[PDB]
DNA sequence: CCGTGTGTGTAAAGAGTGAGGCGTATGAGGCTGTGTCGGGGCAGAGGTACTTACCTGGCAGGG
């Protein structure tokens, strides 16, 4: 299995394709939005906390 | 008269929840012990009609 993984190979699990469900699309939209917000907020939150501690 | 454009069977995926049994984990029980801490009483400050009597306002005199 080592030799087969090397030289490249596609195991059966890695080839499974599941058709995307309607609700998964909304879930991904909400996920992207929320994580973009968190990444934008973390810097300002740390800035504010540092200012308060100062 | 042979092109093609649409239907159809029926189990095969595709999810989509849902269910059931089993196996592991937990508990409860005295026991005995030892540090500790919330706890839970524990009392405690500390905040219907008629008649008679009594009181008040008024006008009156007195000095």
């Amino acid at each position: 299995t080592r030799e087969k993984a090397a030289q490249g190979i596609k195991a059966f699990e890695e080839l499974l394709v599941t058709k995307w469900k309607n609700w998964e699309k909304a879930l991904l939209r909400k996920s992207v939005v929320s994580d973009r917000l968190q990444r934008l907020l973390q810097p300002k939150l740390l800035k504010l906390e540092y200012l308060h501690q100062k």
